[PDB]
């Protein structure tokens, strides 16, 4: 099957049209004046052509103004004195935003096995103002597998011949196609041709309509997931930091650099619900591959995964992009990679922002393992030290590996206490775990097939360096943290419980905090919708400025 | 040999440190008063912590107000009403230019093979407007092989350890190194150590100094090139168009987005000279490789080199990086697809800008074979034609191809009239070109490999759909560009012709120019420096707004 929606008036309110309309009773226009000057000339009109491409928006505009005089010369009115459809035009295109509700049907039609297009009469845009309906379009467009614009293929609704395009490129015949248009004429020929027809007027009662002939629920269905990242669909960068040290990132978006920095054991995929919403919230999103992950390089020296080292590789990657900052936002490890850029590069980061990582002081008067001891949840970090025993453990079989991993806070375990005397992660785990609800078979597939080029060694090495960080880490301990920075606590995280970074604001005066309730360890995608949302608003006060 | 150069005052002017006693003066202080409260303590004063990075910028800053507070209290004076270190601090840092003679210099010591670097006393910046020293650094620190900065290695000029650490990054004896500081005192170990030591004042002086001491010109050189580009520093981009099409781009800068494009037979390298430049003003500079290219798809079919389908996959390309726009600057057959994309995506074009290739639009009268013909020095398109000829000419010895066609106006050949009479391009050409001026033997040899990959079946065919564009073009006869756009011309391109532009203001209205004379077809690498002053100055008046 296959769903058909047009732009003005269904995916985008209000319908530009529509202020034709409203701009005719505040001047206290004769009513339709105006959009009986926009349609002049029907099919051989100036309109006509600019909707098929034959010209610019900008070469229109006076040809527009020349019908509304003869229109209000024949209607015996005057029109005013700075009467300007340029303006009139630029306001109506602003003002035009997303139908949040015609969008999610159409997403939900697409990920039930719809093919689904966007077909609608517009125009080429070379207004000075133009990016911000580039925007608009480049946001609707990735959600559907085609656009059909009447001005690069020469043909406008209702021209039959458009609506025979149209059904070539769905490669479907007309009874198996809904179309959803706002105007009446422009249905007619679908109609006639035999396929589903809405008149959209209002948006609920089209979707009424629209669940009714699909049989699938459209209307108050439950909140949808953010956008997701297709690995195949992203540009991915390659940067060499080091002779044998390269980092891979996959990059979104434009606007004031942000790089995220995901935990053990995971990916630059880890952020996939954050991409997308950051790079539509006005930021260029750089997810790494961090070192000893899936496209990065994964040397097995052990002191390559030192903290001092793992930093000023992050610099040397800024460094070779040409970027004199970014704001850093990392998650579990990556957290706490972030919190040293903070403290040892200030100048190069704009903002940092850590999930569920706190920033905790090295003890100047107590050995990490030590410390490590003083916490039952701490366990499992013993049993990684000894190089070999975790890989083998971990890369026996990957797939059961982050089945038993990424489970929301119900599904549980692991449980972390008490797994060297246990003699390993899985010893009391089944060889075939459920399926967490937080991800499907493909997403796991995905850490799979990235985990199969080096492996644990290189992620583990991250624990086997506490001596050599703390070491470092004393030397900042007269510092503050002063630059902008946001620490977010995961209700359900039961090793980096929220309570662990209760002293922060002794380090970080000027810390600002987010919570998270019912969000276990793996925060992006147990609760992706609140993480955007704090991350959003974090970024537009404190970064973006 | 090694040449060490510090920060303040030597590659950075005026020194920071000189702003105190201009200060002192216009607030009439007593001489001297902030220069001492700035020092007090010495060795375990609060100025040494935070050179030794053991307190960042923003906590000192009341450290130094208090030394203030009692420097002017012993001298019996009153400070004014709203004295602020802050503010005066804040005005030096971003008063502090680079000393364009001096990085000059370094930039020919190096080229010439001396080790270089930095070796600065400097702090943590964590102030709120510490970006402008971070991009300060930046542009700095490329040009040389090591920064040591005090903050970072804990140890601060003129402690000995300092000096000894220097030599061991610098893998050389103390009589190997000279050694340039504006601090008498921060020269003596240095000195004492055995190294040649230059006292900077005024920087003639010092590189008079400095040339006498290594035999090297340094003063008084001819005008140096712009910065290149190492393929393998820069950040290799790769997005997948279509499912058998990926685009490869190299990434740098940040700011407003610009896309270069090059020619025939070319590469994103023949960009290597503005990419710096562009970036260090404030772009972000996305250099492909075009389709056919490098390390860009090169499918076989012709048909996927026409103008519609070239132009529908960079819309693409922007789409998957989350672009809604970006600048497209092309030369040769690059600048006739940049002026195609303002012409048929101007919502997706900033701006545009073509070197030497003018807007021509298409003949409706005219096939486009016979107005090939119409032009004795477009006799070489015809040779291109049919399939299989001319890769076999060009792909026969890569290293002649290139240093036959890379060549300034006065080095030529090539003759490109008559081709297909003679047989073929170098029918009349040396087997072993001379190496041309604008290009070294290695720059040569990236070309050769870059082009082993997929040889010139997919650079040809990018002439093999004359009829196809033709038709194509046809379709935008009654549009005009009037997007912000910027024709250059080559007063030596003897194939694109400055006169062939001389129309081009009835489709382009508010056309700008630039024309570069002397300059021959390769305009990129012919006159770097000029090309990159008429590209900035139009950036940053036509698209940067
Ligand atoms: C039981 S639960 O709440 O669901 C939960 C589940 C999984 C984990 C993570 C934790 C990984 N991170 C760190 O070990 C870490 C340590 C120090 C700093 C510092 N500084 C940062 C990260 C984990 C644990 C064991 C594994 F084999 C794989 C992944 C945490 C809680
Ligand atoms: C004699 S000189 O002045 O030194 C000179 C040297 C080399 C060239 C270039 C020209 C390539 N470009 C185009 O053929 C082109 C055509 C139409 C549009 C359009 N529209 C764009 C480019 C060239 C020519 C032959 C080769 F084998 C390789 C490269 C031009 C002038």
């Amino acid at each position: 099957r296959a769903a058909v929606f047009d732009l003005d008036g269904v995916l985008a309110l209000p319908a530009v049209f529509g202020v034709l309309g409203r701009t005719e009773e505040a001047l206290a226009l004769p009513r339709g004046l105006l959009n009986d000057a926009f349609q002049k000339g029907g099919p051989e009109g100036a309109t006509t052509r600019l909707m098929k491409g034959e010209i610019t928006l900008s070469q229109w505009i006076p040809l527009m103004e020349e019908n509304c005089r003869k229109c209000s010369e024949t209607a015996k009115v005057c029109l005013p004195k700075n009467f300007s459809i340029k303006e009139i035009f630029d306001k109506a295109i602003s003002a035009r935003k997303i139908n949040r509700p015609m969008l999610q049907a159409a997403l939900m039609l697409r990920k039930k096995g719809f093919t689904t297009a966007i077909l609608t009469n517009t125009w080429l845009d070379d207004r000075a103002e133009r990016d911000g309906l580039a925007q608009l379009m480049c946001e609707l467009k990735m959600h559907f597998d085609f656009l059909i614009e009447s001005c690069q293929v020469g043909m406008v609704k209702p021209e039959p011949q458009i609506y025979k395009f149209l059904l070539d490129t769905l490669k479907a015949s007309p009874s198996e196609v809904v179309f959803l248009d706002d105007i009446g004429a422009n249905l007619k020929p679908a109609r006639d041709l035999g396929m589903v027809t809405i008149l959209v007027q209002d948006t609920d009662t089209a979707l009424k309509e629209l669940e009714k002939v699909t049989g699938i629920q459209l209307l108050n269905t439950p909140a949808p997931l953010p956008t997701s990242c297709n690995p195949s669909d992203m540009s991915h960068g390659y940067v060499t930091v080091k002779p044998r040290v390269r980092l891979h990132f996959v990059e979104l978006g434009s606007g004031p650099a942000v790089c995220l920095c995901h935990g053990f054991p995971e990916s630059w995929y880890s952020w996939r619900y954050q991409i997308p919403a950051l790079a539509q919230a006005g930021y260029r999103v750089l997810a790494m591959d961090m070192k000893g992950y899936g496209e990065s390089s994964a040397p097995p020296e052990i002191e390559e995964y030192c903290m001092e080292v793992l930093c000023k590789e992050m610099v040397t990657f800024l460094d070779k992009l040409g970027l004199s900052q970014a704001v850093f936002i990392g998650h579990d490890w990556g957290g706490m990679l972030v919190w040293y850029m903070a403290l040892f590069y200030p100048e190069r980061v704009r903002a940092v922002a850590s999930l569920n990582t706190p920033f905790i002081p090295a003890n100047p008067n107590m050995s990490p393992l030590e410390s490590i001891k003083a916490n039952p949840v701490f366990d499992y970090q013993l049993y990684f030290q000894e190089p070999g025993v975790a890989e083998a453990e971990l890369e026996q079989n990957l797939s059961r590996t982050f089945k038993s991993l990424f489970r929301a806070s119900d599904e549980s375990v692991l449980s972390m206490h008490k797994v060297c005397e246990a003699g390993g992660l899985f010893v009391n785990s089944p060889e075939e775990p459920s399926l967490s609800r937080m991800v499907t078979e493909e997403e796991i597939q995905f850490y799979v097939q990235q985990f199969k080029k080096s492996g644990f060694r290189g992620p583990l090495n991250w624990y086997r360096n506490m001596e050599r960080n703390w070491k470092w880490a004393c030397k900042s301990l007269g510092r503050k943290i002063l630059i902008p920075a946001l620490m977010v606590t995961a209700e359900k995280d039961f090793v980096l419980v929220p309570q662990m970074s209760q002293h922060m604001e002794d380090w970080i005066p000027h810390l600002k905090r987010g919570h998270i309730e019912d969000c276990g360890h793996w925060t992006q995608m147990d609760k992706p919708t609140e993480v955007n949302q704090i991350l959003i608003k974090w970024l537009d006060s404190d970064a973006r400025n």
